[PDB]
């Protein structure tokens, strides 16, 4: 019932008691571990509302107070009467911050208490959604001095009036299947790009075309909007030592803004809740650029470095990987756009884990996601045992809206 | 029940049915995943089902399930258990058991090779001197002048738990570690505790950076005895770099034969507490972990200093740059000396091919992602993108406590 986690580099041992508060299921059983799998009514709602309100009133040191009991009765009366309830602004902000705090896949959680919460629960149309999103992009970007933010659209009601951002992130690049057989742009975004074109987007058919927003308000058919170009901060990628790197024609955007997840607070479901922080360098340099199914640039870079690509044991892929990641970090830093390297971020996470174990009794963490995708063992998280479990409030995956929407 | 795993790079989906034959527990529950935790005398009653399960597996593998030979063997083992409290495996069953323990080892990336394993049966061994001779023969066979051959040596099984055979070394060949009065370490810090034990037992330590440890061998529950492996049998490789001529003056070398000697082999409920096994290295084991872990030889700074990298801020990725060069040097050095080694790209590519084959022919391949993904360049290897299912099949290799923690000293 009490669990220990050890760091095998420092011998530091921490005791986890927070897992006992966990409610949701992991997908593992005593017989099988699914740790590497990517995607493993009124009666329902009151216990969830109560669980949340209890944690909230405990957090402001007013547990069992008159104000606690009164809010519990108020919400109970509201669920019994309306089949749902509304969060106070204080509860919404607490809930959003804790959904981030609880995000076991996120290495950036030392930042969790510093989150700007934009309450968009008064939004009614897709044009309104576009306005809120531009404002979030502008605030979060802050001319390169990035600030963490979330924008929260109205909660699910009966499930036929869902707010959704159809985009997987606020800013991403289009992908196009060519007659050639190859893919132009970002292959990750081929299906969604097709949906936009189908809905009438005039695609430029280039390598780095910022996708338009496809926004769905109140369960209505989604609508297209272009983010003002002047609000999308991009960074041309160059190398501090290699003059030729700039001629690859690479760029990336500064603001990573996940827009397809569902925020659950006190049993309420916020299906449109785009949130943004800043990039860890490996996200762009390792995954976005070097995944075989992404921009897949290792070959081109290695050829420009004149490495021996005849044999895997020359480690040519590894050498070009490091250089690409050096160029990503250098380019963002030179343009004064916030970015964190994987050494700095993982060091910060270990400190955050220690803080959470000390002050909260634990920190749910998914090692498979937390360890960076290059140089794993030279970062301290590789040597850190972690326990993964699901706490609420939470960010959850949800099915893509085009599979589910009724046109 | 069927379980699917997807490869997110190729979209290949595989279906696992083998997990149904799993009996042992993982450490995980419906409420918690323990997938990153390093470490999460039998009765007659518990023994016969284990033996039966194993013999059924063995006779099925040889296409003799339900034959008179199968039935007679079950009867013979049942009689032997009821009579003597235990039983003896036939040579064929021992070979099959050892190969399958390897096949089932979810943390092993090298399993494409599982059916090619030389099994040395040492169950007639009675003394530590006998163990030493067996171990020297294993080392010489496995080394094969650099053309490494996988092998296992299997000493007598556990009886009452008071007469265990144990190799006290964690690997047959490893370097000594010495804690200095000023708090620094000479040699390999991983082996400081064991080095102190050896010195206590009478070893005269050279006190250098790469001293091959003596073997410390326990036969039949007796106190362990020290033996020096003949130096001519210990193949080592001086580490140099193909471009950087200063690399050799770091004074680095490593041994060619990785030979894990502290695990327990379980076959049909029998426990083989001394079962050293060896293959060949994947380069990252040495170049990433052994050389660059902060708690091991910790060479990153010295290498980066010699490369004249910008070390003022982590975001120059100086550690990452030095790491790749060290790993190039290790692969270069072994290949140049004609000592078998595999790079992490080749090894992971082969593992994926093995895994897909296992799914098709066996219905699954238990695999621990946390261990299978290499400790550098994770996502440019195919295993990073491969969903895996981790579960425990028997026969198996298991951890056991260090023998100095449990040994009853006779004097
Ligand atoms: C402040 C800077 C932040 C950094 C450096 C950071 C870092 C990261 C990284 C590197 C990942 C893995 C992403 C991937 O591999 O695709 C991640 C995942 C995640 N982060 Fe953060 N994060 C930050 C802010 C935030 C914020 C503000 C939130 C929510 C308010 C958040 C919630 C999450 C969630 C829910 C995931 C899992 C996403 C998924 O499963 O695809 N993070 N974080
Ligand atoms: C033939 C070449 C082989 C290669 C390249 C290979 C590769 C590896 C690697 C890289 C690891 C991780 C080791 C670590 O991080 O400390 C490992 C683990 C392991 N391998 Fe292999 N292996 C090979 C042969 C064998 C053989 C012959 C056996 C047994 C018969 C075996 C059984 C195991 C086991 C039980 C582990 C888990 C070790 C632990 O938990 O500490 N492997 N393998
Ligand atoms: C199959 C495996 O779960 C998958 O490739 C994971 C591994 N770790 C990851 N880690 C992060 N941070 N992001 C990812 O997309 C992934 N992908
Ligand atoms: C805490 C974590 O489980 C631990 O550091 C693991 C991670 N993955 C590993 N993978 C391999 N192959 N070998 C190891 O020693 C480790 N160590
Ligand atoms: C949440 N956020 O701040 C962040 N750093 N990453 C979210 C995911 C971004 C994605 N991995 C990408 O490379 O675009
Ligand atoms: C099993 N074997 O062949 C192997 N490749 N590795 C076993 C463990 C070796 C260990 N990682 C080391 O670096 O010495
Ligand atoms: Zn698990």
């Amino acid at each position: 019932r009490f669990l220990k986690v050890k760091n095998w580099e420092t011998d530091v041992v921490l005791t986890d008691t927070l897992h006992l508060k966990s409610t949701l299921e992991t997908g593992c059983t005593e017989h099988i571990c699914m740790g590497s799998i990517m995607l493993p009514t009124k009666d329902q709602l009151f216990p969830l509302a109560k669980e949340f309100l209890d944690q909230y009133y405990s957090s402001i040191k007013r547990f069992g107070s008159k104000a606690h009991m009164d809010r519990l009765e108020e919400v109970n009366k509201e669920i019994e009467s309306t089949s749902t309830y509304q969060l106070k602004d204080t509860e919404l902000i607490y809930g959003a911050k804790h959904a981030w705090r609880n995000a076991s896949r996120c290495v950036g959680r030392i930042q969790w208490s510093k989150l700007q919460v934009f309450d968009a629960r008064d939004c009614t149309t897709a044009h309104g959604m576009f306005n809120y999103i531009c404002n979030h992009v502008k605030y979060a970007t802050n001319k390169g001095n990035l600030r963490s933010a979330i924008t929260i659209f109205p909660q699910r009601t009966d499930g036929k009036h869902d707010f959704r951002v159809w985009n997987s992130q606020l800013i991403r690049y289009a992908g196009y299947k060519q007659p050639d057989g190859s893919t132009l742009g970002d292959p990750a975004n081929v299906q969604f790009t097709e949906i936009c074109i189908q809905q009438g987007w005039k695609a430029p058919r280039g390598r780095f075309d910022v996708l338009p927003l496809l926004l769905q308000a109140n369960g209505n058919d989604p609508e297209l909007f272009q983010i003002p170009p002047e609000l999308v901060l991009e960074v041309p990628i160059r190398h501090p030592k290699f003059d030729w790197f700039k001629d690859l024609g690479l760029k990336w955007y500064g603001l990573p803004a996940v827009s397809n997840m569902l925020l659950e607070i006190g049993g309420l479901e916020f299906s449109a809740c785009p949130f943004s922080g800043w990039y860890m360098g490996t996200e762009i340099g390792v995954r976005d650029y070097c995944d075989n199914s992404r921009y897949n640039i290792l070959e081109e870079v290695a050829k420009k470095m004149d490495l021996d690509m005849r044999k895997t044991s020359s480690l040519w892929k590894d050498q070009a990987l490091v250089e690409i990641n050096i160029a990503v970090l250098y380019s963002f830093q030179s343009d004064k756009v916030t970015i964190v390297d994987h050494h700095s971020a993982t060091e910060s996470f270990i400190k955050h884990m220690e803080n959470e174990y000390r002050c909260r009794g634990g920190c749910p963490a998914d090692w498979v996601w937390i360890v960076p995708p290059m140089s794993g063992s030279i970062t301290p998280v590789f040597h850190q045992e972690m326990l993964n479990y699901r706490l609420t409030p939470s960010f959850e995956y949800q099915p893509d809206p085009w599979n589910t929407h009724v046109w």
